[PDB]
């Protein structure tokens, strides 16, 4: 029940820590070759408690690489995601992001990936839909997931489809493996 | 299988997780009568994802007890406790910058009171999975005087191999429970 | 002595930095006909605030290098070099979890190609400051083959309290150059 514990250490956490903590994240993220050469990096909206992505997308504007958010029938395709004023409304779930854009994986050069509990060793609890479980056996490029240590555990229900996200950054440190 | 399992426990935990953890590990063992008491301890210089034993070592002296460190013979399975005085550059030994130096007139078992033993793995029952070269094993088994161990929780085990000969530590000090298999 | 400096400023350095100059001094390591033509390799199983080693055994060993460890004996400055062969459990080791399993099979050290030699203080010169069992010191003398020592830049003083005795190291190497020794 490692979703659950997990539901709860976040749950502690106050809004002025989760967005300390974000920030420090955001640095090392940021501070990777994996960021600075990437010239399109796919990643999602975050939600409730998921982590904050909201300042990685516009960082991403910011220093003109492009963006692709998903769009997922276990099958999910990534599609770009033209810059918009409005990108607050719609982390405000109060509007869609809105295509003969069917962004292949080889296009893009930095994937951050969602999760609800993560291994020291990549691996990862899904929020139940199986694609990003699936997406990455189709994906060969650099992989990484920005995480509260609160998300971080010894081990991780392994299945034998599952595939181990490269890089594990979190608030306190960032982690290798596979 | 072990030895790794708890080393991606031991590495899944945050820097704060252990810093609190040990520390109420440590108010623990400086609350028991064996450490009020003791009068002259043996202990290891911790390293890498061991369990901290800077602050047990620092608190020693704080209270003017002894305190002996290890000197293992790379030799045989043979090891022997030397006095340890009191270093102001403890700070540098715990960093790997500095060894450890009255290597003259060993501590004899007997002359120990308390020994907080070391280890990898431990089961409930105060059996343990050494780092190797079972220097521990034989030296316990020539020793009478009081063990705990100082552990977290992801370090212990519903059983350990224990093969015979083998004598399992008095004490278990964790994040939580206090085992005291006798 | 002033080894205190080099501890405040090695503690001090980016956790996340260290990662970044190491890795330049390995570029710098693996790309030199001392270490590419080298077959067996010295070195040890580094800790808390030295230099990481552990990229270096794996790198000779993925090159199909044979490596050596010491197992230095207590209460004298013997030092003996002994095969260690291909761990899989190498994170085990340097976490600390596990001594390296080596049984002896002594290698004499004209048998060491390249030596890379720890230490916590250096000079431009390739004198170094050890870290007090003086096992080094002694080793050194009596070799004759390369030496090289990878260090940062806070480790490297423009001098060394130097003594009439033992010879410096032949290539110092740090995160920003290369220092040849002569």
């Amino acid at each position: 029940q490692l979703r659950k514990k997990t539901l709860e250490a976040l749950s502690a956490l106050s809004n002025e820590d989760i967005l300390q903590k974000t920030e420090r994240m955001y640095k090392y993220l940021f501070s990777l070759p994996e960021w600075q050469n990437a010239g399109t990096i796919a990643v999602t909206i975050s939600r409730g408690l998921e982590i904050p992505t909201r300042p990685v997308i516009e960082q991403a504007w910011e220093e003109g690489k492009q963006v692709c958010i998903p769009k997922c029938t276990k099958k999910m395709q990534f599609r770009t995601y033209q810059t918009d004023d409005q990108l607050e409304t719609v982390y405000a779930g109060l509007l869609e992001p809105v295509k003969t854009k069917e962004v292949n994986p080889s296009q893009i050069d930095l994937m951050i990936v969602p999760g609800v509990c993560f291994d020291v060793n990549g691996f990862r609890v899904g929020f139940g839909g199986g694609y990003y479980d699936r997406y990455l056996s189709e994906y060969e490029g650099k992989t990484v997931s920005l995480l509260l240590e609160c998300q971080l555990f010894a081990h991780v229900p392994r299945l034998p489809h599952d595939i181990p996200v490269h890089k594990l950054i979190t608030e306190d440190r960032i982690i290798s493996c596979f």
